[PDB]
């Protein structure tokens, strides 16, 4: 099974996708986000969080509320299973993350934490 | 608020959503479905079903079984709370319903009753 | 005095409070119970309860055992003063009761019978 | 004789079955438990339990009571005589048991104790 996905935001506030399926085979699993967008990071930063859907809001509350030198996210925010940092226009960044870290049964969101994110800019991460 | 969305349906068995959001003051709703695949009905239908959360297995299983002819949901199914018709590449179809006819408190889903359709080929609708 | 305070339950199972006071000269108390998380009544519900420190646990335990369909509570259950119901994201409910139904001296705790909930989703109710 | 059987739960908190037998050749014997319905764990979980007809009622009781956290079941429960653990959507778990612990004459239930099941979310078991 593969063990990677690509994952593109643009200047619109979106992700391509909004769901992740996650192989249990697999040990590690990277996520590679690109920013094929036009504008900065600093007024269209995109990141890549994972956490579960019970402390999503939670990250993105009190990611927003730390600012953009904080890649808005809170520091040592024991929530997020796993995240790229923020990037800008012709960045890309990647994240991979153990596996193990996910449970079945338990329900996985992943989203942006940078200000301004619609009620979809979020997606569904599952184990297949 | 606005009190109708579109929805396409591709020919990799897709949505291009899976969140719709009904504005609690809204006494009607619409979704207009639409195909902007090239595949034909009898290879990549697409139909959007709406039901409990609770319903949605027993009206896939029954639906699924009913035959291309039934457009795939069993006759008579109570519990399809509104759906538009199965179409093909260059169909669309628009259902409207009564937002009185859900409940806070309750949990809906949409989804497609196309045999092979994915667990992914779902989405939350919402009232808010 | 006020006779009315504003409670919120979030997506971490979690109130805003852990202390509500009621001033005896209050002939009627208002709770205000809202939920600005994102999840829905059926994983993250809240509801706010009222009852002696004593009949605490039995509330809590045979309401968990009563199950979802109603509201977590077990019917006709006496020692619940007061109750909101079981609200998810987005929803609100108020719950007005007799503050003669509150005696000087008497413990009183209000609490969530949503199961999962943690020993410290609960909080102390006082007469002033 | 064949030693196993296959046990479905659905959204609709029901087995696909009320009467298991087992034949009293059997020196062991299984049963596979599984959710194909779309609900979680904590909204629709579904255990299997046996116990004799007349434990029954005690397991349930102090089952419901004991939370989610113990799968809805009284730690250390002698009266169990086996049991799957408690699963949702997409989970699934088996159970193999001494058929030497049945005896001939007396009477065995099998039943589930996620909160809100009803009187008929139970069924037989019999040796043959
Ligand atoms: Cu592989
Ligand atoms: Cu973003
Ligand atoms: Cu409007
Ligand atoms: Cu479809
Ligand atoms: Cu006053
Ligand atoms: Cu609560
Ligand atoms: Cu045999
Ligand atoms: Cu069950």
């Amino acid at each position: 099974a593969e063990c990677s996905v690509d994952i593109q935001g643009n200047d619109q506030m979106q992700f391509n996708t909004n769901a992740i399926t996650v192989d249990k085979s697999c040990k590690q699993f990277t996520v590679n986000l690109s920013h094929p967008g036009n504008l900065p990071k600093n007024v269209m930063g995109h990141n890549w969080v994972l956490s579960t859907a019970a402390d999503m809001q939670g990250v993105v509350t009190d990611g927003m509320a730390s600012g953009l030198d904080k890649d808005y996210l809170k520091p040592d925010d024991s929530r997020v299973i796993a995240h790229t940092k923020l990037i800008g226009s012709g960045e890309k960044d990647s994240v991979t993350f153990d596996v193990s870290k996910l449970k079945e049964g338990e329900q996985y969101m992943f989203f942006c934490t940078f200000p301004g994110a619609s009620a979809l800019h979020k997606g569904t991460l599952t184990l297949k």
